[PDB]
């Protein structure tokens, strides 16, 4: 158990990040109550936290330090984040053309509260995704990587706002950095879900590997020996029900506008399904499929489908969705509870520091 490498993954979903940080206010206490510390985070805990947009808004304020070098935030201050600033993050712009927010308060937020600090601050390694529209590329922002690219180490503000700037949502975001000759490095980024990782889980364990390869704190699993590694990935729930999706009949005469409406809701979908179908190939070929733990809803309904309705009633019924979602089985035919495989979860983080004590 001592050995073993530790991963946290939080997907993308706008205001349906309110799911999965319901999950991690019950972890996080869990956590806390085993191991008699209020103060237990966590980022002491897990050794990589990877998240794309609002996952990587969470990622980054758990895993970014305050002045006492401990997280920025608590577990359980993440749903009252939303409900503070989801309504002015999602305030329409009104304006003709652009996307549907301008993006100006979510930027003011995340300086407020990220301050000046860089990734390579973070408390444990993080994994940042987004993609730039200008080298054509994915940009991953972690701590490693750092070492060989210095102009990867941005403001944690520029990372955030970028890894959650969607197409017709938010404008794209440009910053730049410096190299190591001390040459300017610029970034033209839009929401990682754009890189296809709107499930960042399978990045975030391919980096842990590479880490593998050159930090011996992950050397257990240098040679794909999921067996050492303990996955935990959040989802912000898809919908498979008739009222919310469409047929090839009626998509026959859909024009450019009412296909950019519905193509990355469709593609997030995706990212969840094939990163989730990899992962599971990938930990049973090992007889180590309860190494990793998807806590995903399955069946959103009515208003909770749409990522940027911050209305009070939809914010209370996504947390209602976290709340029932805990309660709800692992899967078919397996009566375990995402509560009782938490706590689980919970034990085996637990040990795991101890050991390393």
């Amino acid at each position: 158990l001592g050995e073993m490498v530790t991963v946290l993954s939080i997907d993308g979903g706008g205001i349906r990040g309110i799911i999965p940080a319901t999950i991690l206010e019950f972890l996080e206490g869990q956590l806390q109550e085993m191991d008699n510390n209020a103060d237990a985070r966590l980022a002491d805990y897990f050794d990589v936290i990877g998240g794309t947009s609002t996952g990587g808004l969470l990622t980054a304020m758990i895993s970014t330090p305050n002045e006492n070098n401990r997280p920025f935030a608590a577990a359980k201050e993440i749903v009252p984040f939303y409900f503070e600033h989801g309504p002015q993050i999602f305030n329409p712009s009104g304006q003709i053309l652009g996307p549907k927010y301008d993006g100006k308060y979510l930027m003011q937020v995340l300086q407020e509260k990220l301050g000046e600090t860089r990734v390579h601050q973070a408390l444990t390694e993080v994994v940042i995704s987004s993609f730039d529209i200008k080298t054509n590329k994915p940009v991953i922002f972690t701590k490693s990587n750092l070492a060989n690219s210095p102009e990867l180490d941005a403001k944690m503000y520029d990372i955030s706002y970028s890894t959650a700037a969607a197409p017709t949502y938010f404008p794209p975001h440009y910053f730049v950095t410096n190299t190591s000759n001390g040459d300017e490095y610029e970034f033209n980024l839009v929401d990682g879900a754009v890189a296809t990782v709107a499930d960042p889980a399978l990045l975030s364990i391919s980096v842990a590997t590479r880490l593998a390869q050159k930090d011996p704190a992950f050397a257990s699993i240098r040679s794909l020996n999921y067996k050492k590694m303990l996955l935990l990935s959040l989802g912000t729930g898809t919908t498979s029900e008739f009222d919310k999706t469409y047929t090839a009949k009626e998509a026959a005469t859909w024009t450019a506008v009412h296909w950019m409406l519905v193509i990355q809701k469709m593609t997030d979908a995706a990212s969840s399904y094939m990163t989730d179908y990899y992962l599971s190939t990938a930990f049973q070929a090992l007889d180590s499929k309860n190494n990793y733990l998807r806590v995903q809803e399955n069946a959103l309904t009515g208003t909770t489908t749409e990522m940027d309705d911050a209305s009070e009633a939809n914010m209370e019924l996504l947390v209602q969705v976290g709340e029932n979602l805990l309660k709800k089985p692992v899967s078919e035919d397996n009566p375990e509870t995402y509560e009782e495989a938490l706590k689980r979860f919970a034990k085996l983080l637990s040990d795991r520091k101890k050991l390393r004590a």
